[PDB]
């Protein structure tokens, strides 16, 4: 296997796309929505904890979510990327590259944690929290999932994460909170974290190929078509659009796209997208961590949609060989409800751990 | 024709900085421009009419602008992108690319628009002008310039929408118009359009070929240069340069070096820069509408320069064979006129059907 | 030697990265630093500057600093591009993207200078002092290391700019200082310059290879590193992070790297980062200009710890052959040497010239 320059380039660029989904879009996108004062220290926790995951993910993080091991974790065999030749290729890219885009993605999932509970967090409580919830909640799923574990050798269709990322990022999240001053800001750090999608999104085909192309007019319009699902649920319900709503549809098709993108057709990514809009709604009417019952309800929802909308018939790319519809769907739910149980448990250990070590609740 | 990786990549960067240019560039352009208690209302329609004409371009945008059809529309026969397939390539990219790169410019163009008029227009009024507008006059002349219609079939020079872009969206808000508290936020919006434009301009070579790097150096000349003519004029007029002057000179060279980028040389860059600031400063003095004042007069500009400075005796890329000086500069005049006139035309048709219906001003 | 259309791509995405360091990054990161009253005309004093440096770039910038000439300067046949066939190559992309690539470095170094400055000087001694050291520091400084100039000759180490472009600034600015009212608008600043810092590093490969890819993530382990750095420094003397202490530990990794990331194993990144984000608390405690401590401090770090980190035995990418640590060392500090000492006069023979002409302080 040789790498392909063009693929490098891509790669890069859309790791890049990704750590700018982090920095500065989530942090934004929280930063407008909390209360003034506390603005600050949030955007110091996510700075810091951003900081950290980059740290344990190049230590030991891709190596036990992307080494060879079992159905669950990897192996100790890449510490500090130890044995990975400079050379050395991984799909059509060198390896390091992968790495990088990897870890963009650890980066991301735990923003979308800290932005929102760092306002009732102590700052070493979520340094602890962070360190425990990497390590046995993101980085076992990742390798289930992505890392030729117990999803994928089940054949589970999570094109870019919508478990990996946003169902276990909606429960860690939705465990904390168990236990808008600036729209414009919103705003911005929702243009952001849409801009930095696309790396995202098309970024998890690994290839400038037809299915990054695919990816990412599914991205264009999952997106377009939530915004409008939202707002015209906004306008029947309220009598009026906002911007809070725009915003949120937005991230509620990114958010459904995210694991059918690079597997369906437009009409499906079409349809998907006003689903997941409404359904958004429905999950904050229903319920700053109301942001989680978008990730989660939408997260579900795209995950359940990947495995109807794959489907040849329907303009997808097509199920595996052997593989019906039912069959998929069962899949999906499986999948769904395992990220949901291990997310759930290892971040009721994770604050416990940090609650009886420093004390959970900011001093 | 086989799809070439590089291109590939390089399109759908090139297409999310496009897209980058209406979220969150334009926003925050008019965002610091317009009264405070209009912000929020007008970030919903930008955002709101973006997803708009996302949905109409796949449905039926595309296919009306770029499909075969006659002088003035294509065809209906890529609705939905039907017809279509993944592998299909476009010049040297995948189709699906070259679909999300054009309806970018389909998004700018209408943010344009939107962001000036959005104060004084009623919600439901700007939805129906955008479908009015986009579908009649947009799609059209896309097709006319860009899609083997009237103007390419004469010839016409216009390397990345003096015309489809910025003309035609000019005059679509002057008509409107007929019928700044926050500079930080101007400058950032200004800042997001210059490092979108880069997309802009050098994507609309459609390949990280000679021509790319062209446009990308003219761009970087063009919009220096008019920065600099902008501010000398307002030092010589007003006695001192000032923010809001520097941020309109830079939109001033963006926008006049548009249509000649990729077919003049750096000396040709500079005096379409300088030339664009001065004009646009005359242009404003005359005459947030005052914007369309920029993009009218730099787009004119910049498109009766490009049948100057394409010229290979002033460092440019050559006209075609058995093309005169004298002769392509007949044809930017009339390519021109006719923008305005069908441009101007459509949108009196849009405003009115909108007034009509439900009535064009905010209630 | 062909292009390749891989590396065109990548190039020209990497340079509009580096421009947005500038325009806006470092605008606003020096923004929400300085005064209130004072942002609108810094901002103005860096757009200006930065239309002044595209300008010279092309006119005869790049022919002086990367020609063929001597030691120290190139010469003027490549004035305003002349004799630069279209399709000329430069490594393995056209040349005119290395003229924007190249330009791009010029212009943030410059950014750096002017954004802390500003407030104290007078608009006109800024455009004076800015034309006489871009062409008498920043260009020979730039043949000197990149252009087959003095330093590179001796085998330099220096990456993407310790000496070109940190120190260098740091000097320019410090001679200039001896002659935070909004901490998100510094926290926004900071994310635009670390995303836009990949194509600073990452492209200063000149091509999408192991070695961007090795860079690229030496960027993502040198800033957490230092951000950690900085931040336990910070609770371990003041008791507690700041959001300021994070961001500039942040910038603290990013320098430190600059002249390291693609010699160095990720190893080398961690440590080089760590000691980098030290070094820069220390800086600042000691000495807007208080910016110029972390430029210079973290520069001057990075560049020795290059001549350390390279070695093939600690991970890096091996000295050149018959080099030894001790002999690359002595080279790495005549460098700094030569660097701070050539700037540091260049800074003082403008600000003077400015000042005999047009008086330096703001009237």
């Amino acid at each position: 296997a040789v790498a392909d320059k063009a693929d490098n380039a891509f790669m890069m660029i859309c790791t890049a796309l990704v750590l700018f989904m982090t920095i500065p879009g989530i942090a934004l996108f929280y930063g407008g929505l909390i209360r003034g004062k506390n603005v600050l220290s949030m955007l110091t926790q996510v700075t810091v904890t951003f900081a950290l995951v980059c740290i344990l993910w190049v230590v030991y993080g891709y190596s036990l979510a992307f080494g060879e091991g079992n159905n669950f974790f990897g192996n100790i065999n890449w510490l500090m990327l130890k044995n990975i030749e400079l050379t050395a290729v991984m799909g059509s890219i060198y390896q390091y590259i992968h790495v990088a885009f990897q870890g963009s993605f650890a980066c991301i999932t735990v923003g979308l944690i800290v932005g929102a509970l760092a306002e009732r967090i102590r700052f070493s409580a979520v340094l602890i929290f962070v360190v425990v919830w990497l390590t046995l909640s993101y980085i076992p799923i990742a390798h289930m999932v992505w890392g030729g574990g117990l999803l994928a050798s089940h054949g589970a269709l999570d094109f870019a994460g919508g478990t990996v990322v946003h169902i276990n990022a909606a429960i860690a999240g939705l465990v904390g909170a168990y236990l808008p001053h600036n729209l414009p800001m919103v705003f911005t750090g929702t243009a952001i974290l849409y801009i930095g999608w696309f790396g995202f999104n098309a970024g998890s085909a690994g290839t400038a190929n037809e299915i990054a192309a695919l990816a990412f007019v599914n991205t264009v319009v999952a997106t377009a078509a939530a915004i409008l699902g939202w707002i015209f649920g906004e306008w029947a319900l309220r009598g009026k659009p906002s911007l809070l709503g725009a915003c949120s549809g937005a991230i509620a098709g990114l958010v459904g796209v995210t694991p059918a993108c690079g597997y369906i057709g437009v009409g499906g990514a079409l349809i998907i997208g006003v689903v997941a809009g409404l359904a958004g709604l429905w999950g904050v009417t229903m319920l700053p961590c109301d942001v989680f019952g978008v990730f989660g309800v939408c997260g579900i929802v795209g995950c359940i949609m990947t495995g109807i909308f794959a489907a040849s018939s329907l303009g997808g790319v097509g199920f595996a060989e052997g593989v019906t519809m039912g069959h998929q769907l069962l899949v999906q739910l499986e999948s769904i409800a395992i990220t949901i149980v291990w997310s759930g448990v290892v971040a009721f250990i994770g604050y416990k751990l940090a609650d009886l070590t420093v004390g959970l609740r900011v001093p």
